[PDB]
């Protein structure tokens, strides 16, 4: 049955709840995002109405094959009415398409949904500056002070010097990059673009990309692989046996992989630097993490929710179990006490 989590008070909406069958009294399913864990349950066979940003609702139509006359897409930045309900959609800074949704609620409350987010100073001016929130149903997937990492900026420099760096020592490398959803393109979009290359990859994930409103992306990507000096594999076969084969396929045009995992947190953070990282070598096959967060870090997290001084926050991840629940209620006490709220 439906988590209460997902269920917005005063209203008929559920967000990200589509695994749960009929929700009793849902009149409006909204979606934040398109990863699985969100959609879950969505299909040709759905006939209520689903609110979403555009770039949502053109992955719905064409992945998931969900009818036109079903999709509500709702612009950003914009006050829009949905049965009876003021709403509006915000950028999370997650993967393309990625929402907030602020409800404002006929007797006054107002409400956030972060969906999932990665906080961001640009976000204290948006919309959210010109009222109070009284309730926010926040994404905790890292709240927790050992959550350290860069900036998106420094890895992707990282890599980009990285590259640049063994393609022009060796020419006949092959760069792979690992994917197993949006997100994170601009790992493989950088490394192609200061390699002069476009990047190469099967006609599902071609698809997929063609839905996202990326500017001059036919410029950058291509299912022929043989033109191309970036290859994006799916993530279970970025290991030295699955890019052992891999390399094999090319058919002698190349003769050393150097590989990219963008995961989102590893322990390497607590005790290194960007700058220090090392790859997994086997061979003349190198495998870089790197840590390449879609999510808030502890600090950008805290930043966020100190700046808006919610009355309540409602956690939306890691509430299975009770060491994790104590442990954040915990650290919102701390940041309400610091702050003065
Ligand atoms: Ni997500």
């Amino acid at each position: 049955t439906c988590p209460f989590y997902k269920k917005i008070p005063g209203t008929g909406f559920t967000v990200d709840a589509f695994q749960y069958g009929v929700v009793e009294g849902c009149t409006a399913y909204f979606l934040t995002h398109f990863h699985s864990d969100h959609y879950a349950g969505l299909s040709k066979h759905f006939t209520f109405p689903v609110y979403c940003s555009e770039i949502t609702g053109n992955l719905l139509k064409n992945k998931l094959h969900v009818q036109e006359q079903y999709i509500h897409p709702l612009p950003l930045d914009t006050e829009c009415i949905v049965n009876g309900v003021k709403v509006v959609l915000l950028d999370a800074n997650h993967c393309p398409g990625a929402v907030m949704i602020l409800f404002y609620l006929p007797n006054g409350t107002v409400i956030l949904h972060t969906g999932d987010f990665r906080a961001d100073p640009s976000m204290e001016r948006s919309l959210l500056a010109d009222q109070k929130v009284h309730m926010l149903y926040l994404d905790t997937t890292y709240c927790s002070p050992e959550y350290t990492f860069p900036s998106q900026q420094e890895v992707i420099r990282f890599a980009i010097n990285t590259a640049f760096e063994a393609v022009t020592l060796n020419p006949h490398a092959l760069v792979v990059c690992g994917t197993y959803s949006i997100g994170k393109e601009k790992v493989f979009l950088a490394i192609a673009d200061v390699l002069g290359s476009k990047v190469g990859m099967s006609q599902e994930k071609y698809k997929t990309l063609q839905c996202l409103n990326i500017p001059e992306i036919n410029s950058l990507i291509t299912t022929d692989m043989c033109s191309s000096l970036v290859h994006l594999l799916p993530m279970m076969q970025i290991n030295f046996k699955g890019l052992q084969s891999h390399l094999k396929k090319c058919g002698g045009k190349y003769n050393q992989i150097l590989a990219f995992r963008p995961t989102g947190w590893t322990h390497s953070n607590k005790f290194t630097r960007i700058a220090d990282v090392i790859p997994q070598t086997k061979g003349n096959i190198s495998i870089y993490g790197i840590p390449y967060s879609e999510h808030s870090s502890y600090l950008e997290m805290k930043r966020f929710v100190q700046w808006l001084k919610p009355q309540k926050i409602i956690p939306t991840v890691n509430v299975g179990t009770w060491k994790s629940r104590s442990t954040m209620e915990k650290y919102f006490r701390e940041w309400k006490l610091e702050a003065g709220y």
